[PDB]
């Protein structure tokens, strides 16, 4: 109906959530998050679409469609986080907010995990809150 | 909505002044209408919250070392504090119960200064970048751990 | 007998036209690729323009100016400040290679200062905006 | 009708008088008041002066002053190298704030080159003594 | 000399135009010829060997994931990638049976942006700078291991 | 008598010693720390006061009136020690010696810790020693 | 008329014992200038105070300026101070690849302050220079 | 006669292009002084050499000195070095926050070697200088 | 007979190799690892000489002669990896190949074991395969 | 004051000067002066003290592997080394008693070279700038651990 | 002839003041010189563009030069890439230990573009450079 | 009455003569000792020259030169870039000690740049081969 579009996207390695650091990263599927959020956003009376990819043009892609249809972006960049200028420089183009979500605490890890080069180019960022941080993303967006 | 899991809400130095404080960036609501509002939220959740903001690190630290004690769980805001106290940080190890760190601004679209936090390897999680509605979101997260 | 010339775009660079007008222009990727054909041919040369977002994509194209000895104008756009893989295919070059940037990346952030390509290709050109790929395609045109 | 100006002295300068004269002088804190508010007087300006080791009463004054449009004199002394909580409240004052260090921080230890404090004020007065006071007293008296 | 555990050879960026690709450091030999002489040497191991490049990191992580579920050790020659592709790294993370990375030429002596590897941390352990051989090195190791 | 006087100061989280990482701190209180303290330096002839603060303001006084009084200080100044140098400028003021005190072994924890920015300006330091440590500095200014 | 001013900073007095000279060169850009329909003129100088006083007159004039600083790119602040009271464009020009030498070649101060920045384009990166300001 | 030498270095002859001129703060500096009771003298150079020189006299006649390096500040030790001779005091003198600017303006290579230092109080820092001097 | 002659020399530890961090280093002793070494180069035939100290002054007296002689050298410099540029400037001297061999992953331990000041100046390096990664140097040096 | 528990102390590079070696640093006492000081000291506390000095560090290697195997706790001023010598470090590494490292300077009010000790992180722990007093309370609480 | 040039910059004609003056270190290079069979010239200047002259004609005459950089040695990239261009030797002198001194002085730019390097050894390591140069 | 030098080499110059003949010439250390001793006899000097790869016998022989007052041309030779035990020797010798480095170290890796003995002694001369040391027999015949 007037339900608003949220657009959920997940880098790399995100394909194998439950396979990973369980005590971390759940043993939640990405299947099983998917349907998750489409459930938890069709609660708040937003329509979410949720997609993965460890393909950099096929997430480029994803978020110039955004940009071009003004859909708010919940993306978790995983590793790309660290170095990816051009997943970076794709989200400058958006237009509605975008918030980056990190499932672990990023900041407890390797210094080489610490710096992301997304967080300044987004609305903002929620880290370590686990799969559960999706579901506080999708909260923003409802009253937004 | 029954109220009953005690949540501690602790804001550090400069919150107080919400309202007045760079409205630019924090907004234009004051500290004592932020209390109000996430106590009338907490409810909603069934979630009994306090708001406590203070200047002095020696009175935060006494509450954050009563939360250990009592095993509450913590939202805090270190604000400046975040770039360098580490007396703060190492007060914060000593809670069992979860911890999220929230900032309002977006700390890494600011400058070089305000872009590390010495508290975020130290508690449960940080949002940063989502205004007031931040802390929202903090207890939402509470409210079904 | 017109001498072949490839000019390469990466990441982005497909949507020249949307944002910052000001820096980039409010030319899309087919008018530039349009205009640089136009250009080389009133200079002699026979101009190809590709665009990607892929970086295996990319890749291929560079490997297959190295063993056509076709030289090449590469705008790498945000790979430049990374992306050593884009940089390990360039070295292969044979014929001259061009590095273009559009914006002055130098006056932007200290993340842009740097370009990881610029130590391996014959020169670089940057912050003369679009019309520097054709000042990539004059210096080829008497190479 | 006197314009009034709150100077404000930071962490360890309560001791003024103690130790390093060569520095810092022979005055106490008290001495330096009184000769601040004479100063100022002469000026046309009603100055007070309060001295304090508390981060939290410095904030307090820092935002009574933001309140009341009170142009400011800070010596944040120590703070100045690293106190963010301090530069947090120093950025919502309205009207001028004039940094002043006694010593020249530039010729010690390289921990004190650096204040977070002046790149949030209007100026920075460092090195030139007590009178650095009077200097910046003398700047707000013509503004 | 009775080729039956599963050993996978994994090529990143450029290796492809091996022979072409400055072979004053890479030598002449095609990456169809280092294919075959892999796969003959481990069959001599009693190994079975597979042997694949791409310059597509889809491609690679995808690889690395099956590895990881088919519990194949792995040989790893990650390139350029080697220098900066954390996504790389945290793929080869998955992996359970052992994993070794391979340089054919000794990183160390190169210029500096070619010293760090942010996959050596992730790996059982690292060959640098002695050829096409070492990627025979590595097959000698997981032979007896 | 004429028994040396000597002020014992604790920074912030001291005051809560025993619940914490006891196989570094010990199970052993503030209350328990003072006790032994006072003990011990009676049995070398000194005169042994020990105060614990999370205040900068308070520490900063407790040392200035130490300046004034030429008492030998011991200072553990705990997690003040990587960065406050309002406390460092307060120690320069001492005239008696000044031992800085670590319960933990600061070298062998995260990088963060590895620095005093108060070692410069004291007599010397003792660290990883545990709570014996403070018996050390005060063992030193018995002879001194 | 379509004035633009060439300013050769500190050594390039020696181009070709350091085979083409500076002669050589004004006399080349000179040329391609008048084909282009540009009015060009070439200066050299190893002085810093001369050099700031030619880009204080462009600004003024609002002339396009065509700069080679050479080893002042790496540090002298005073130059690229100066550069920032240009009017008109102003292209940085660098014979050699300063990226593939020394780490202390990498970095110019002047890149930030000025329209654009050629490099490694031997002496035909003037020409190119020259090109870019012939249709602006 | 209470001399006073006021030192501005290099683009400082550019103020009011770079809406004061640097005659207007020369005159009103000699009459400020004046008023104090100084014998004021400004002087500007793009030359490190002829600046040098300056500083040279002012230590041999020990006379105070009031200096904005302008962009020097930020590398020219021979400046630094120069300063170092004099025997009275030296203010140093920055018009705009140089801490409020981008990192390769906030280190100054002569803070250490002078009195003392006035930054972002504008062209009434000169005056501050002055009364400093005043009273000295 | 015609038999190549190799020489393994071991640094400053590895003397005490067997007594140490047994899941990385192994239970093996140095005489132990060099009756294996002696054995395998046999098997290959190479005549292998395995020698081992903590005297930096014998351990170049051993790369000089090692460089007059031609003999290809497979060294473990193990801490002296990180710092001594004396045994780095006698290892330049050498003429035959010359293999660097870590028994531990380096890159995985501490930050100040990253860097090896030796490895520019050698033919290769091999780290993190254990004892038999001195086995692979020497199958590398049978075919060369 | 009965002597039984052996400990050792150990002096590494340039402390075999002691006396002549930068006296207005570490005083006028000679090594054999210190060494009779810290035995009669140790015997006071029923310490069976040994003292050696050397400026070679392969001797002091041995010395460390011997009290591993021993289990002698060890208080160790590794001098010049601790700025750098990971050989040394890497052997206390495999001391199983204590270890207590001494600096007769307050290392910290020197020269920046001076600020850092790489033995530190491995040892029990650290007293600096205490002088040869310094020995002495590693002794002290030696004698009640 | 054994022509040998010794070259002093920025602030060296004020040594004594800065208790041998600049004209008693030129008078005993001149006399050390002759009693080794070279003929020494020395020269000094505060000016970049003079120093730089001077180099370029060293480089054309194929002279050696014995260089005391002073402050210009940690920073000025301009004389470090004049100095490039000599073909015979060129020795850099320091009286001073520049590394006993402060941080902001320990490198020097010139170092690596010339023979060899004398720090520490006062006005006898100009003697000493003259002694190498007369055996060369 | 001869005055009495200590030349004293550091790790890898007993090699002389082995490499990089354009940097450390053909010679051999025997070859300069007595080159030096022949020399320093020309200049009324009583010279000695010893080398060592083993840093206690190195810092056995500063420990003597210390205790005798003798001035010492040192070529520390790698243990420039790292060895403080060394320095900390060096640190006890009273009369003068000059550091040579036959090499131009400054042109060299940039881990070469870096002398952790030029602090502590009198100077340094670097990259005039085996000249360099006559020249600091020559300073230390007239000091």
């Amino acid at each position: 109906h007037m339900s608003k579009q949220i657009l959920v996207l997940n880098g790399p390695n995100l394909g194998r959530l439950g396979r990973r650091e369980p005590q971390i990263y759940g043993t939640t599927t990405h299947d099983d998050l998917a349907a998750r959020l489409i459930e938890y956003g069709r609660e708040l009376g937003l329509d979410v679409e949720v997609r993965q990819t460890d393909s950099e043009e096929r997430m480029m892609g994803w978020i110039h469609q955004a940009a071009d249809d003004r859909t708010p972006v919940v993306i978790n960049p995983a590793a790309w986080s660290h170095y990816n200028i051009a997943i970076a420089d794709a989200l400058v183009q958006l237009v509605a907010p975008c918030i980056e979500v990190h499932i672990s605490n990023i900041a407890a890890r390797e210094e080489f995990r610490h710096h992301s080069v997304v967080s300044a180019h987004v609305t903002g960022t929620i880290a370590g809150l686990g799969l559960k941080g999706y579901e506080l993303a999708l909260s923003w967006l409802a009253t937004d």
